[PDB]
């Protein structure tokens, strides 16, 4: 207990968090090639796919109106229960980062195949800010084993918590082999493997706060 300063004393958790039908309510390969998602891609022509992943997409204010048109303003009047609501976070999921990405002392990755830009599109249509978006950490070249080991190597400070959530147990077993690797052990992590629409985000959210004064 020796030490010549102050040093902060607070948890530290890291998230490591899939988005389509995890986040979201709909499995990445229900999302990426619907019309919808598509027509968020410059070029775009109707009933026709471009690469999902590397077709440069239209601008952020293009895709908000592209968003707006469909599901109308994501206002107190929002309607819940459209058709299609399933490709955007449940109000549980959007209160859950609204939570952590506030927290400084938690790590919010998001493991993805899908891109970026589709992803800071959807939270930015749900509410956030930049300041808020500035805060994920998006991982996306598509080998999730890789990708959490690469960044747990990160010499960022040891987590109390490690949580892990996907809805594919392949990608789910991959992040859980490299959080493993890393020297965490079962009581530090906190692993989810649940189907779409059946990760309960209010839960996650009561247990990161019961973390933090
Ligand atoms: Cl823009
Ligand atoms: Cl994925
Ligand atoms: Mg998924």
């Amino acid at each position: 207990g020796r030490q010549n300063l102050y040093f902060q004393g607070m948890p530290k958790v890291i998230i490591f968090t899939d988005f389509d039908g995890t986040v979201t309510g709909k499995s990445g390969n229900e999302t990426v090639f619907t019309e919808f998602y598509q027509s968020l891609l410059q070029g775009y022509k109707k009933d026709v796919e471009q690469d999902y992943k590397n077709t440069p997409m239209k601008d952020p204010i293009e895709a908000q109106a592209l968003f707006e048109a469909k599901y109308g303003k994501y206002n107190e009047n929002f309607d819940h229960d459209q058709q299609d609501v399933d490709f955007l976070m449940s109000p549980e999921a959007v209160a859950f980062f609204h939570e952590v990405l506030k927290n400084d002392d938690v790590t919010v990755n998001i493991v993805t195949k899908n891109r970026a830009e589709y992803i800071k599109a959807v939270f930015k249509y749900q509410g956030f800010s930049d300041e808020e978006i500035s805060k994920l950490t998006i991982l996306e070249s598509g080998y999730k084993f890789n990708d959490v080991n690469s960044r747990l190597n990160h010499p960022t400070e040891r987590a109390n918590r490690v949580y892990i959530l996907d809805d594919s147990p392949t990608d789910y077993a991959e992040m859980l082999r490299a959080v493993k690797g890393k020297g965490y052990n079962e009581e530090e992590i906190r692993g989810y493997r649940k189907n779409p629409g059946e990760f309960e985000w209010s839960q996650y959210l009561e247990d990161v706060r019961e973390m933090f004064p």
